[PDB]
This record gives C-alpha cells, sequence and structure tokens, in this order.
C-alpha cells in the first residue's frame, strides 16, 4: 500500500536527516590563545582613611599569564596591601571580629572570615574602637569593597586571539580553526565574521547580555563555546565552529558563596633581616574554552544495523493495516 | 502464547529500566573552588646539622594557588634551601656521588639524581668525606626527608568549597551544583550532606580510607568525582550530583617513580650585585576534580530503533516454540 | 540455501570482531608527570647593540613549572629585558613607530604592535633616527629574533616521565599505566619499549618529523597521545596504552598569528625607592598530554539489540532470493 512506501520512506529519511548512516566520532582539542591590548590607570584608592594615587600602565605581562587547562585569566580590578610580616595585631573591626572585654576573645580560635589565630586579649583597634587580637601577617587587609570603577576597566576593550587545533582519532582527520590564507584583521561578529577567531571582550559580554564592568569590579567566570558538527563523507562535507557565549559564574551576591572571581597572591621579600610579605587581591575574568564536536563519516555496519531495526517495522506495517 | 506477553514485557521492561527510550548527552563542566582556613606551624627543622626554627602561619595565599584545568593543590609540607648562587660546588653525598680520587669523577658527567655538571675533580664535603665537584647552583640541597611532622599537618582540617555549573548542548538544559535558597552552612556528609558542597579535607582522606598525614609528609594526588544521572522528561525527572573520592596517586614507594607529590620552586634575587636564587622544595597533595553525567531526554527515534530491534525478537519467539 | 548461513555468519563476524556484543565506556585520566635533565648555557647574547654574556647551569626550577590541565611546559629560548620602571620614552622602531614630525605622532593612540600609549611626540631615538613617544615601562623592550642558537638547545636530551591512572565507572574498573613490577629504567623507543613511559623529548620530536632546535629557537606546542582500547570480558581481555606523537601547533610563520610559543612574564623589583619591573619574554615547547579510551565489556542487553536488527536481515535475505 501506499503508507509503506511511507514509512520507507519515513525511515530513510530520519536516515539521511538524523545522519543515521555515519559513524560519529568525538572530538579532541587543544588550545592556544594570545591576549593583546594595554590599559593605562589613573585612579585614587583609599588606604586605611589615606588617600592613595594608584597611576600607571599595564601590559600583557601585568595583567595575564598563558592560559593552562585550556583556560585563561584576565585580571580586571585588584586591591594591593603592602608590608605585612609576622606578628601580632588587632583584626580588622567586623561584626564577629568586636570585643567588649578580654572575656569576649578566645584564645587560638579560628574564624572563617579572619586570616588569623586568636590570642584571647581584647585591644583597642582605632581610638575606642576594640577588636579581638590575633596572630597572622599584619596589618591585616582591609574588609573593602572593589574599586567603584575596576581600576582595569579598559578591559573590554582587549582583543583575544584563539587557535584550536581538532583531530579525530578513529577517522585520522585533523584541522584547525584557522583554514589557511583567511584574512586575519577582523573582529568576530556573529553574523560580519562568524569564523573569525579574533575576539574583542566587551562584544563576549554583550552576547551574553552582561555588563562588563559590573563583572569588572568583583570578578566573574565567563565561557566560550566552540562547536564542531563535521561531516567526512564529501557527498555533504563540512567542518567549521559555531561560536557561542554564555556566562559561567553564579552571581549569588551573598558573602557565604564568596561570589565573583578573587584570589590572594602572595609576594615575599626582606627588609631590615625580617621576613616580610605584600599580599595582593587580584579580581579578574576567568575565561574558559569548551570545544566540542561531532565527526560523521558513512559506515556500512550501522546502515545494516539501521535498516535491521527498519525492515521488521516496514512488514509490521503491513500487519498493522 | 504466555511467553510472547513475557518476551514484549522484557523487552518494553529493558527500555523503561535502562532507559532505551531516552536520548543521552555528554556532559560539559566548569569548576571555580575556594579554599578556606590557616595553619600555625611550630616546628624545628635541622639544616646542615645545625638546628633552625621554622615558625610562623600560613593563610590562603601562602600555601596555595586558585585551580587551573579542573585542579587545584594545597602545599602540606616543604623544605628550603636558601642563597643559592652560581657557583662550583662538591655534589652531596650519595651512594653516587662519594669519590676516592680524581679518578673517579669525570668531567662534563651528568647524573638523574645530580643537580650539576661535574668538573672531574674529587673533593672534600665535610671532614675527610670526598664527593665529585660540580657547576650549578651552590650550595646543592640535601638529600633529606620530609620533616617527619608534616610542617602543614593542619591540613586536614581545611575546607574546600566546589561549584560546578553543567550544561548539555543538545537539550539547552544549563543548571549548577548548588540550587538556589540552600542552606550553605554545612559539611560534607555521606549520608547527613549528600548534596553538601562544603568539604574538609580530613573526611575526604577517611572516605578512601588513607591517612592524611601519611600523605600529607611527602605529597600525593587525591581526586573527587562528581555524577550526573540527568532525566530531562518531566515523568520522572531527577538531576543531581553524586559525590564520591579515590585516591589517584599510585604510591608505590620506590625512589625510582619519584614517589608522592613535590615539585622545585625557585625565587631569584640580587646580593651585592650577585644572581642569587632560594629553592623551595614543596610538597603537598593536588586534589583532581573529575565530573561526568550522562543527560536523558526522551527521543521519537531511538523508540523506533527500539521497537525496531524489539519486534524481529518478538515474532522469533514464536518460530521458537 | 548458503547464502543465509553466510548472512548469519557475516553478522555475527561483524559482532565478534566490530565487538558489537560489548558496551563500551569512555576514559578517565588524570595525570602526574615528573621531569629530569639540566642544560648549562655559555651563549653571547646582544642587548642594545652590546655583547652580553649569558652563562649559567638551569636546573628543573629555572625552567619548568609542574603541569596543570594535563599540560607541561618547557621553555627552551627567552629573551631578558632589565630595568624597566613607570615612564616616557620613545617607542622601538618599527615599520609603524618612526616619524618624521609630531604631526605623524597621534597623543593617547595605541597600536596594536606597541606596549604603551602614545603621547603626540616624535622625539629622537638613536642619532637621527625619530620614533613616537610613548607612555608605559621604561626602556622597551628590543623588536629581536630569539638568539640563533637556542640558549637551551639542550633541551631535546630531556627526559619526561608520563604517570596515568585511567578509571571506569560503569564497569568500577581502575587501572595505570605503569604496570607494577616493570623494570622503570628504560628509554620508550617505538618497538624495543613500546610500554616504557620514559620519554626523550628529542625522540618525541623525531617521531613528528620535526626538527627540535629549531622549534626550540621560538617554541612551538607538542602533543603525546595516549589510547587505551580495554578489554573487560576475561574471553580476550587486554588493556593498555598505545603511545603516538603529533605536533600540535600550526607553524604559519607569519607576524599576525603570533607564531610559536612565547609569553611576557614579569618580575618586580624596587630600587631607589622607585617601583621597577623585569620583563622576560619566554619561548618554549608546551607539552599536551590527550588520553582517551574505551572500555568494553560483554552486555546481555547488547547482543539482544545486535540479533534484533539481525535476524529481520537474516529472513528478507530470503525474500530477496
Ligand atoms: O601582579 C601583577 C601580575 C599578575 C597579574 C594577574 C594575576 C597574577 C598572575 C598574572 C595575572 C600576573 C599577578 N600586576 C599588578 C597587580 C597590582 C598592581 C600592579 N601595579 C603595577 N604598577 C603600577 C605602579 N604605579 C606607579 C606609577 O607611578 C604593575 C603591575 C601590578
Ligand atoms: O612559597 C609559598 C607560596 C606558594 C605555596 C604553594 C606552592 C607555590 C605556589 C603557591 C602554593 C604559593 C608557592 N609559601 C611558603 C613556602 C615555604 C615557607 C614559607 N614561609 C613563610 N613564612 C614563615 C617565616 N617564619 C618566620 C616567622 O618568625 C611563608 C610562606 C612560605
Ligand atoms: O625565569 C625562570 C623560571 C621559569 C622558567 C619557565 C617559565 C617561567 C615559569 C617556570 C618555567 C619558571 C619562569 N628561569 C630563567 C629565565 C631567564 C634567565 C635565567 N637565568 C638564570 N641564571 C643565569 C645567570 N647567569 C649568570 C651566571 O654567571 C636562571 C634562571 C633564568
Ligand atoms: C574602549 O575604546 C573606545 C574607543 O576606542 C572608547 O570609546 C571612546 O571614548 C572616548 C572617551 O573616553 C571618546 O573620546 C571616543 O570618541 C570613544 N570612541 C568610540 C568609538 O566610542 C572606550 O571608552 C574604551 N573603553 C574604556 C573602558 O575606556
Ligand atoms: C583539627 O581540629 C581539631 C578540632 O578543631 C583538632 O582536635 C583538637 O585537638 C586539640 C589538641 O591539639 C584538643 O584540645 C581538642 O579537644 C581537639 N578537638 C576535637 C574536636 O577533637 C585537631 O588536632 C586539628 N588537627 C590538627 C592536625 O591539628
Ligand atoms: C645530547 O647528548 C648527546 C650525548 O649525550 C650529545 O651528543 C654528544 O655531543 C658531544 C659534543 O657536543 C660529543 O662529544 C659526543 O660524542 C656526543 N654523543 C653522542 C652519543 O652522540 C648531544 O650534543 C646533546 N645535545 C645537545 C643539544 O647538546
Ligand atoms: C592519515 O592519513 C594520511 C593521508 O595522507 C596518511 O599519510 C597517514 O599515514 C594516515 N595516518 C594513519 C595513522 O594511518
Ligand atoms: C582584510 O580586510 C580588510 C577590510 O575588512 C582590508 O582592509 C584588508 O586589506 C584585508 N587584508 C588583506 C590581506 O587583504
Ligand atoms: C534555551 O531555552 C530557553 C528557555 O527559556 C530559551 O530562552 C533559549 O532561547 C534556548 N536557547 C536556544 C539556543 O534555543
Ligand atoms: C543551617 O543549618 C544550621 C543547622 O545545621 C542552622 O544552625 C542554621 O541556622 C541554618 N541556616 C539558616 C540560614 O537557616
Ligand atoms: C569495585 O570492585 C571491587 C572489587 O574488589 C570492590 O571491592 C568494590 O567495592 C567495587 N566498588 C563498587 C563501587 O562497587
Ligand atoms: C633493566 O634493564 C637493563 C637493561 O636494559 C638492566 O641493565 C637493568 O639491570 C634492569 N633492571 C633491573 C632492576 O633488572
Amino acid at each position: 500500500w501506499i503508507f509503506h512506501a511511507l514509512v520507507f520512506s519515513y525511515i530513510s529519511f530520519a536516515l539521511i536527516s538524523d545522519k543515521r548512516y555515519q559513524k560519529k566520532e568525538p572530538l579532541i582539542s587543544s588550545v592556544h590563545t594570545k591576549v593583546k591590548g594595554i590599559a593605562e590607570v589613573k585612579a585614587e584608592i583609599l588606604e586605611n582613611g589615606m588617600k592613595k594615587m594608584v597611576s600607571g600602565v599595564f601590559d600583557t605581562a601585568d595583567y595575564t599569564f598563558p592560559l593552562q587547562g585550556n583556560s585563561f585569566f584576565v585580571m580586571t580590578n585588584f586591591i594591593k596591601t603592602e608590608g605585612q610580616q609576622q606578628g601580632l595585631c588587632p583584626d580588622f573591626p567586623t561584626a564577629r571580629t568586636i570585643c567588649s572585654s578580654d572575656r569576649g576573645c578566645k584564645k587560638g580560635r579560628m574564624d572563617p572570615q579572619s586570616k588569623g589565630i586568636q590570642t584571647g586579649r581584647c585591644v583597642v583597634y582605632k581610638e575606642r574602637l576594640k577588636t579581638c587580637e590575633v596572630s597572622a601577617w599584619c596589618p591585616i587587609e582591609e574588609v573593602k569593597d572593589a574599586p567603584r570603577p575596576a581600576l582595569l576597566n579598559s578591559a573590554e576593550n582587549f582583543t583575544v586571539l584563539i587557535k584550536n587545533n581538532i583531530d579525530f582519532p578513529g577517522h585520522n582527520y585533523t584541522t584547525r580553526n584557522i583554514l589557511p590564507g583567511v584574512n586575519i584583521t577582523c573582529t568576530f561578529h556573529k553574523t560580519q565574521n562568524p569564523q573569525c577567531p579574533i575576539f574583542r571582550l566587551g562584544d563576549i559580554f554583550q552576547e551574553t547580555g552582561d555588563s562588563f564592568s559590573d563583572v569588572a569590579i568583583q570578578g566573574g567566570i565567563m565561557g566560550i563555546e566552540i562547536y564542531w558538527d563535521c561531516n567526512l563523507d564529501g557527498w555533504f562535507h563540512h567542518c567549521r565552529p559555531k561560536y557561542s557565549f554564555r556566562r559561567l559564574d553564579d552571581k549569588t551576591t551573598s558573602e557565604s558563596l564568596y561570589p565573583g572571581y578573587n584570589f590572594r597572591y602572595a609576594k615575599y621579600y626582606k627588609e631590615n633581616n625580617v621576613e616580610k610579605r605584600t599580599l595582593i587581591k587580584v579580581f579578574g575574568i576567568r575565561f574558559d574554552i569548551l570545544v566540542f564536536g561531532t565527526g560523521g563519516k558513512f559506515n556500512v555496519i550501522q546502515l545494516a544495523v539501521y535498516i535491521g531495526s527498519v525492515i521488521s517495522y516496514f512488514g509490521l506495517a503491513t500487519v498493522f493495516i
């Protein structure tokens, strides 16, 4: 009957369109990115109630490190606390660190917010305000918001160049993201330059619809996705990437969940024969490059299995009517 | 017959239970962990036969660096050799470095255990013991065991917070390890808090049944596994992680296989207009976060293929009896 | 007929050979590599038209850092620019930086090749040659080729030891690259020692057919592949790795595509109460360890599905003749 040529046709259609005849191999990627662009910074930051002038120019080595583990990071803001040395000092005044008397402090106590071990003594921090005394690197860094203008706010104007090599082992097929002979001088655009590997970070943040400056103040984790729908047949060959952009960070905005991206970097030195340390809280956006792909190539055994599940249907449609 | 409704029922059962109707997509994860906790260290370490007092407090910046490549490391013990400068010095006495005369040493020789190039001269190291003379950073670090108490033995009391975002692209489904609104203040427990992302390192080492201190002396590689069995149907929806713990390091305990986790960190400075270097052998536990998942969502073509292989069986069971 | 026992036999053959009866699970790997070997460097490098003598010995800490993200790097060449401080200086003379008059320079201009922000002034750089004045770390590094002999040319003689642990979760099977009791003292050979994990970098570069020195001058990205075809049956059990070597870098050799592997490392210090910086351009080869595997174990449901697509064929071959 007609419903049978229609069943055959629906099966074969699902084969040809859903690519059931092809064998699919997982993709293998290695990433090499180079960042370009510099930022000039003139800003006034308050340290310990005293105005200080942070000025200067930041180049590649000043704000970034080469990617490792398919992810690179760019510092967009920072807080610097200098001159720390091992000693005893009162903790920074917080809801949990203020003491009325020595009875309020407990010797040897450790608190998740604090950075030192208490000595069980109540001492003044400033004027008549009293905090608990601790043993740590002194003085203790301020509990302060990241500067209201992100010191490296120019970070949206930076340029990231992404090189991606992909290899399918089952089919012995190697290709790279940048095809030979292309005009390298371009800026990636969703339509105008969908294969251009030159990305602007601000463009990236507009794609996902999040403001760059806001994330740049306190940090975040952004992700770049590279898709490969690759066909290794010849009768319909195609194998290029599709760039998409997703914001990965949670954006909880709760003190308990350590929001944004930041980490503590330590630089050690010696003055007057004393072990000393400058502590730098680093704020920035970490970019994670995720590359995924599927390689299809005509396989005879798969066609055999597919018509295998197809023929039983083909006659069952006869038993049905 | 009855065996036929039983064959139909066994096939359909394997479908409903082994989830044959669903399409399975691979999981995509990015990891962001924050470490919390500090350690106070008072210990006596022998350098060159002289007792020295290692004291002080170690905070986040002092023992760890932000994770990259889905793995973070925590230093648990260390050996420090200070004041090195380019020069000529006798190698540290070993089974392979002791020399009776200049004939025993070979100029320009390189040995896997040694850290310098020999000059072919036999010279005294201490008293009448003689070793081969080498060209390297001097003095050469001691061949010494890591301190019998791990200097940062408090490391089991530390807290690691793990944030995991997972995304299935074929189904356009994004979720994160921490569901919104949960009580963040908890410590992970195999039963009491199986979804709590706050982990204690000592608890981790008890799960895999290995003592934390022993690994902390000379280092090791520990691994955290995060499973996602995710169902994107609705008729039986569920998609949460299962935390499991495996000890990854080999634990060979053979000098040839460089057991444990350690690496050589170099800090450079200048004194009296001389290039100089302090070398620090770092011992610690590296934690590797491995995240895997499968996303199932009802697929009509798969049901078609499955009943496709099912019907042939269904009649063959008739031909059999 | 005979063509039918032949169809049955072809189907069952494809089953037994293409391993259709087995269930395949993806492999999970963590990598731990230790690098061994040192290099002695005596070379004459020209800085600012003045000959300078770079001598000294480089050990593990001097040229490498422990791997993170399944990739380790080894510096093979370097360029060092010392004494930089924040200030105003003329840019290094280039095709884009030479100025005839102040009209040629534009204040506040930024150029991808330059490392500073222009001040719109034309000033002399050397003799009567004039470049545009910029605001940056001064002096600006030379536009110079990497030293004609790679300073760390000895890098091909280095030894990398690779430890790989693989685990299949669906089958609960854990194994490691190094089986217990093997003779560790060996050098990997394609035939003589195909399971030896001790690799020589020069051997690696000969496998892929690229000269080590050439890549060592300006850097590159090399990749080590570890295959696991693992059978968890018993009736034909086998599960060991196959080491293969592929050169991953593009080798474009175009200034626009930033060829080779290099990055900018910054070291900060203070002299006469002035913020200062030494900038080091690092050239080296990054090795990316890619591990892939498939674990097969006899599965009854898969045999059921396979004969499911098989029987329909088995009778259709009867309808055909
Ligand atoms: O610490 C770094 C290097 C990196 C940055 C990220 C994070 C971490 C790994 C990697 C990526 C390298 C450290 N950069 C800096 C941080 C904070 C302040 C800095 N100030 C500078 N000079 C300005 C002086 N003004 C006087 C002028 O009159 C220069 C560099 C700075
Ligand atoms: O080197 C580091 C930083 C890290 C540690 C790991 C490994 C590596 C990358 C990243 C993670 C940062 C280096 N920390 C240290 C190592 C060894 C000794 C140290 N001693 C310290 N002061 C004690 C002085 N006592 C005098 C008191 O009277 C402070 C820090 C120390
Ligand atoms: O900077 C590093 C450390 C690493 C190297 C790579 C890249 C980066 C991360 C990690 C891997 C550590 C930095 N090493 C060096 C670089 C350049 C020059 C050096 N010169 C040295 N002394 C020679 C003096 N001659 C006077 C004798 O009369 C010693 C070390 C040097
Ligand atoms: C990134 O660069 C753009 C242009 O290069 C900056 O936009 C310019 O802003 C200045 C004032 O600061 C204006 O005089 C220009 O006319 C603007 N140009 C354009 C094309 O709009 C932008 O400010 C830079 N980003 C940051 C954070 O400074
Ligand atoms: C980790 O912390 C626990 C408790 O916070 C420590 O156990 C305590 O040990 C001290 C003596 O050192 C005792 O006075 C306490 O009563 C103990 N408390 C508990 C709850 O057992 C433990 O010693 C710490 N780990 C390390 C390595 O110091
Ligand atoms: C790597 O090591 C080999 C041997 O260890 C070096 O080859 C030697 O070169 C010297 C001269 O430089 C000769 O005297 C030896 O006879 C050579 N030995 C062999 C076995 O050929 C090689 O030069 C080293 N690589 C580099 C870059 O120096
Ligand atoms: C992959 O294909 C190329 C085609 O030129 C061939 O030269 C190469 O040997 C193949 N590799 C393998 C492992 O078969
Ligand atoms: C690349 O395209 C731009 C226009 O977008 C053009 O100005 C430039 O000359 C092109 N490059 C080459 C090498 O043709
Ligand atoms: C994914 O689903 C959400 C549901 O609200 C939708 O808004 C979004 O556009 C979808 N994404 C794609 C790529 O279809
Ligand atoms: C979380 O649970 C603890 C008890 O385990 C409780 O004391 C605490 O108040 C809870 N947090 C919130 C916000 O309810
Ligand atoms: C894996 O197999 C071993 C075999 O001895 C067994 O001890 C272990 O409990 C198994 N693990 C799981 C999760 O079943
Ligand atoms: C390993 O093999 C070498 C020969 O290639 C031999 O000299 C050495 O003794 C062997 N090691 C052991 C422990 O037998």
